[PDB]
């Protein structure tokens, strides 16, 4: 309820897509070398632009479900796919009460310029139900989210091929268990691709190992790549390293807890968390374990055998780094002028406004945008997809074949040493090192999905750097982004000829 | 724009729908007699109502159309399905810049409780594109019909099975031409009811006479059910018959143009015709084809060589009758005080606001229900369904045996009173009458359509008449037939189990 | 069809469940649906079940299908259902008797006279 | 015909279940850690492996097919898919007067534990017509598996996606070959997946090198892992190898055959061979090709050059190691007590009774379960559909580069020596050693295929013994597996919400 400065989610989004156009545009009529035309180039850079920015499909649903105690209700859902130009649309099932069709429809375009910064082949989506998962018993949740798979199913809205829902605000891999096994067992039932159709969900229906801690993991790994580039940390006026470094996380939920989590790990210090209900904050720092184990047997971190009941804006809080991890729109115009910390880590979707955006950028802040951020999520839920459809888990196939032959390949040099080193030489043992005992199968699936999302995330990284050199961004680190995310998502469109009219 | 009185239009059909719900609620309640409960009886009938009034499911569509000169465009269409309990949804797309998906959604809702109360096995629905018709050209428009159709095609929005499209403002036989040929040629190329996924198509196409004055002739018989049952009339302070009244029309389009065609076939006058750029009044009474005559050569009434140029609210025109056939919510509380018209003609969907229906009904006024009144459009509609269905024109299979036998039959009764009156009677020639004669090879599809929505809309009438009586509604038809639609679409959910939670 | 429960130790939603979800395994595997197979009713079902059947079939596989609701016979009037069907069995069992009953030749073998005026009967069930 | 214990074959299986179900229920009740509950998580824990027990789905036909001398034959056909828990179901067709719809059952939950215990993510199904292929002429059969498959087809009983028919008792390449020919030209003409519908089809249809010989070499593996562990060989007062050792095989089919072409391969003695119609016992050991030759061309190894028809119970014949590869539950009760042979190789399913598995116990006889030892067939069948999705050979797109950088990377390490070790090392060449050379190109189908299942059919063997030791089993090496293929099997269930009620 920002009163002035509490702007349209899904306009502000388009804002931001806007600002990336201007610092393309050009380029963008540039490159485009279609024959006849002047700046009739311009004005076909300009219709695509526009093409883009809405959302293709937007479904609404209402349907009843039957309270525990007798009562019948009727529920509020949407799914937004916004694009198609790749075309498993992908995007979290968001319940919260705080959903509404452009809450949605925005979420839902974040994601498609998200995956396009990762290079991760999908149009984005997104979905809502208006409930408050508090409220409803566990089964109530079953019957709700079993029975929205059934309507989104029977409307082109999930579906392997069409839409892959993944988990959001209040969900995880406990739903996205129980809309695969509705959707496989009603649609899919001859689908080869039946559980597909869902990503995010549980190890033994088809997970993949990294994708609850992923997109924590990302956002650590979004922070290092940046928090190194001493050139950006001295605009910063700060020092390389989460070593030396301080953070406090808003919300303490799936993308919080890991981000923490990892930040933790790489000596960086958590002084201070954010939850629905209050904060803490021990300068002495709060142990991610300890602080999760109390959330898990008291349903609340309030009240953390060691940390104060901080009262205050968990936001506000000093710390070098301040990682939004819960609703959106927190950083507003009206708490921006003194969030004191250095880096804003956005893990949650669309938490700082553009108004709040000028004035990092005024006050020197670099924000981190979660348009490549929390991409650690999409990244690792597409190697879900990917190993769905492989149907095998990653090296079950070759792991002795790439052991066999790597063990004779060292003996290779071993032998081709001895051979000429002869009787003196004897016997020189060549013996893979620990670091490549422990790799000499080849890698495992938890390795090509740590080492996969920290390739692509690295890699992005690079990609919206020289994105924000070549244009003078700074620490405009967003805009740059959506200039990336901007001609990746046009060069397709384009070449496709647009639309059949 | 009615400043205090321009109410959402969904929550305004709603509350309509909850007046009814109030003069039925207990006998529902009452007829219920499931074993176990109280006015456990009363919750469940009041948990159904709740799990009724909501759209279903809504479609929101943005899609790219090229413009004629170059430019790309981005279009916004919606399709609301408001229910199922009866499955081919149905109704019609509205062409003008007015949709929303509010606005729709009522409509689509109109749908529901309007199949119900003629009894149109068919769940409501409705859809509209947002544009302007007259901006576009006549190409601009085949482009954005067929691709809208594409669209909603893939998500379950249309085919003979789901969903049927229909006309409204601004779309005619024209563009359910368009629908059908790109469904029938696209999805439906294998479906054996490939052309029954719209309706209100071309002869052509697979229309069926009558459906383009439909809506009109069905507007009429709405009226004289109702002018010609004193009782009613005598409230009214007012004679029987249309012979010796006078009317209004608003909108001079598909229903105003035949409901005014109709009306003056049967006696009564039409004063005034107003029309989205100006009034016309020749109080001498204007003549329907003289007029529509005029507007096809001028694009306009305005300036017609027999009347002047009425300046004025259209709807504030004194005449035994006004007929709205335009946009919604035109009487409002704001000019509802003086109407100044014995008898309102619901032809459009929901033009009388709540308060100005208050206003009817203290200056003691009858305004025979849009969803009743309208309901002529749909019947027809029914009948085109249906004729696609059955896949043959009505009568070609039996009319030569129909006549053959007929004949036959005559001749049994003559030569039976030969045989006794013998040479006496000699020769007792019995033979049809003129009618009878033109009746003797039975009913033609003009003849169905026209005596069959003769039946129903006279039906359904008195079916609101006896309800307006058992709830001393009086002169509130509209409550009384929300009453029907309620226990009807009440009746299909509750006996259905309502859902699979 | 036959589902191997005592409908009376289930509760009626226990029923419903049971009904809803024998529905969609029959319709996955190509034993229900207006154009394979139509089941109705026999012992201990009725437009009851026949209207749950027709629901789970036409919200689930049956969505497109222009004939989703004859995929189940017997079912409630409410729910597409025709006039007679409840009475159907029994006034058929009426008729087979009466085109009997009344053929002196086949009542004269049974040593009885024409018609249900004189007859005395017992039903079982 | 065993007289007092020729048990049920579904619901012996089930009991073997059962057991396991016993040394693990508590476990699975403790790892189960949903809140509110007691032992209520008993009665869950409970719940489930009622849920498992039974097979979901059952297909039972009759079909026509018209003898090649005119006359018509209905025809009976089973097709049962155990479990879904994991899509894919798959199993073997078998043709024998034998099948019967329990049979057949059992056939099919012995496949659903058997993938769980060798990770093959496929639920269990088994098919089987029932005749006596050698009554049918060639052609006679084609037209009974064409259109047996046809019948499958259209019930859901076959399919890429669905369940996937193998190999068994009287069915081979030859069917597979026919079935998948009538599937991807009639169903699957537009599935791009259409030829995988079944496997153990032929090489030039589809198939994967190994699969013939592949669950001879499972049978192979499944005993040297443990043939070679002396603690249980020592419990067997037997020495570690098959070099040493002797067997004798019941039926000499696929799996009969190539079991004894792999074990005598690595040194053991086969010095029986039982058949349908006789047995052969050279002391002095058979040749599995000279015999496979002779039963080539005789139709039989009766006669056998080189040994004496024996004339007794192949089963009660003295050697280390006896394997049934025919027929199920042929060590029962009633000769149990004297089959003389300290392993008892399961390569046929359901081979041993449970009262015959009591006696062995108590006799001290290790019966490697069927339930693992002829996992070969499905772990290489699994290869074969892995295959089929892929679309291309192993190694085909890699060969050239593996091997060219494969080259660099040892001529890497030579110039790397030379450089430093200058002049004098001069030259000294790195050259990959024999071995290393014939794995130059990396891995090809035959070698994915060996080394494959190798190492599924030796993880899965150490799977048994952790589990066989952390409860005692011993060398009750059976229901060490079941409880294995009880928490995987379980697992799924249980976090899959169970049911959609
Ligand atoms: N889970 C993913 O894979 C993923 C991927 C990308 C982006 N995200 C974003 O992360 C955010 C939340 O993470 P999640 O949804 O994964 O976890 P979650 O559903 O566990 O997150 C909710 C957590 O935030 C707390 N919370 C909610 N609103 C709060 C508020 N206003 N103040 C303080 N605490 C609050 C809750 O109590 C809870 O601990 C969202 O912005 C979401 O879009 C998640
Ligand atoms: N049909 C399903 O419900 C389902 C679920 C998951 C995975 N899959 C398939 O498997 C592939 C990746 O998963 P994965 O299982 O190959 O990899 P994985 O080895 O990463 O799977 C891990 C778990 O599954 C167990 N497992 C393997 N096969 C099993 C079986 N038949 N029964 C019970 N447990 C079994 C392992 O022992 C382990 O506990 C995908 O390509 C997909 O097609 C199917
Ligand atoms: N066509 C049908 O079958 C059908 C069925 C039921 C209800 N209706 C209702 O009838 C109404 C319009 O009839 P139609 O849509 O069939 O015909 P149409 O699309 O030809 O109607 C539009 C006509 O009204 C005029 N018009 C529009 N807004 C106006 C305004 N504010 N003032 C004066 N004139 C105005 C236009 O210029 C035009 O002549 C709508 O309320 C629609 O929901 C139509
Ligand atoms: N497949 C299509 O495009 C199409 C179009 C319309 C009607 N139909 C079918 O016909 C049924 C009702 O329409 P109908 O034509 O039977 O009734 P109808 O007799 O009311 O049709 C009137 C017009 O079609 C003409 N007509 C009939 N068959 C024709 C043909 N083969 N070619 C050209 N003109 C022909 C008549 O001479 C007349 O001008 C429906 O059941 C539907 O399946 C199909
Ligand atoms: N083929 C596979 O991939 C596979 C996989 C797993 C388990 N199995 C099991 O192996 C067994 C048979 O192997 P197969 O079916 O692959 O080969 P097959 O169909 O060639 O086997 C039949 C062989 O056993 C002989 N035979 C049949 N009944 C006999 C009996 N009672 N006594 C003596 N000889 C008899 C036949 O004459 C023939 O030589 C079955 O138990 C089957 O379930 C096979
Ligand atoms: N559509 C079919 O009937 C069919 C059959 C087999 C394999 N496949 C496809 O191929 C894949 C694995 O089989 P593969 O052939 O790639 O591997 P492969 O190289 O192991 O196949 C071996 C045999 O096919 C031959 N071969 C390859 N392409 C051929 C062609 N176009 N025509 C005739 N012979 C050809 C090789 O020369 C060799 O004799 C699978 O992914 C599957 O989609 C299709
Ligand atoms: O792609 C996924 O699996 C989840 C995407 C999502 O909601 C996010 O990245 O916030
Ligand atoms: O049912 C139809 O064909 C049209 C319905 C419609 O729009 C109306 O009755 O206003
Ligand atoms: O999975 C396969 O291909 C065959 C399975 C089978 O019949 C067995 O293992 O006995």
């Amino acid at each position: 309820a920002d009163r002035e400065d509490d702007p349209n989610f899904f306009k502000m989004v388009e804002g931001f897509f806007d600002r990336g156009a201007s610092i393309v545009e050009d380029k963008l009529v540039e490159d485009l070398k279609t024959r006849q035309t002047q700046e009739q180039k311009r004005n076909r850079v300009r219709g695509i632009l526009r093409i883009i920015k809405p959302c293709n499909h937007v479904l609404s649903l209402s349907f009843p479900i039957r309270r525990d105690d007798g009562s019948w209700e009727v529920i509020e859902g949407y799914r937004a796919q916004h694009s198609h130009q790749r075309t498993p649309c992908k995007g979290g099932i968001r319940y919260s009460t705080d959903v509404s069709v452009d809450e949605v429809k925005a979420l839902a375009s974040l994601m498609t310029y998200k995956c396009a910064v990762v290079d991760v082949p999908f149009g984005g989506a997104k979905a809502g139900v208006k409930i408050n998962p508090k409220n409803y018993t566990d089964e109530d949740l079953e019957k709700i989210t079993r029975r929205f798979t059934m309507e989104l199913a029977k409307k082109g809205f999930i579906g392997p091929g069409v839409d892959v829902p993944a988990p959001n605000m209040s969900t995880g891999e406990r739903e996205m268990s129980w809309i695969a096994d509705t959707y496989a067992s009603t649609i899919g039932h001859y689908d080869i691709n039946a559980h597909a159709c869902v990503t995010g969900k549980p190890i033994s229906q088809g997970g993949i190992h990294g994708r609850i801690s992923a997109t924590g993991r990302g956002v650590f790994h979004g922070i290092e790549n940046f928090i190194e580039n001493a050139s950006y940390m001295s605009i910063l006026g700060m020092t390389p390293g989460f070593g030396d470094k301080t953070f406090a996380v808003q919300g303490f939920g799936n993308v919080g807890l890991h981000s923490m989590r990892y930040l933790h790990r790489f000596g960086a210090k958590c002084v201070a968390v954010g939850e629905s209900d209050g904060s803490i904050w021990n300068p002495d720092g709060i142990d991610p374990k300890e602080l999760e184990d109390f959330k898990l047997q008291h349903g609340t971190i309030l009240g953390f055998p060691k940390a104060k009941i901080y009262e205050g804006s968990i936001l506000e809080v000093d710390c070098d780094i301040l990682i939004p991890a819960a609703s959106e729109k927190q950083l507003t115009k009206s708490n921006a002028p003194r969030v004191k910390a250095k880096i804003i880590a956005e893990g949650a979707n669309g938490p700082t406004t553009p108004q709040a955006d000028k004035i990092f950028l005024e006050r020197n802040i670099m924000v981190i945008p979660d348009l490549y951020l929390n991409a650690g999520g999409v990244t690792v839920s597409y190697f879900q997809i990917l190993k769905n459809l492989n149907h095998v888990s990653y090296g079950r196939l070759t792991f002795k074949y790439e052991r066999d032959s790597n063990y004779h390949l060292l003996m290779s040099v071993q032998e081709s040493l001895e051979r000429k080193f002869g009787k003196h030489g004897g016997t020189i043992p060549i013996v893979p090192t620990a670091e490549f005992q422990d790799r000499i199968s080849g890698a495992s699936e938890k390795d090509i999905v740590h080492s996969g999302l920290a390739y692509t995330m690295e890699r992005s990284a690079r990609q919206i750097m020289r994105t924000a050199m070549k244009y003078n961004l700074g620490l405009d680190l967003r805009t740059a982004a959506y200039v990336n995310a901007i001609e990746k998502v046009f060069r397709v469109y384009n070449e496709a000829g647009v639309t059949f009219t």
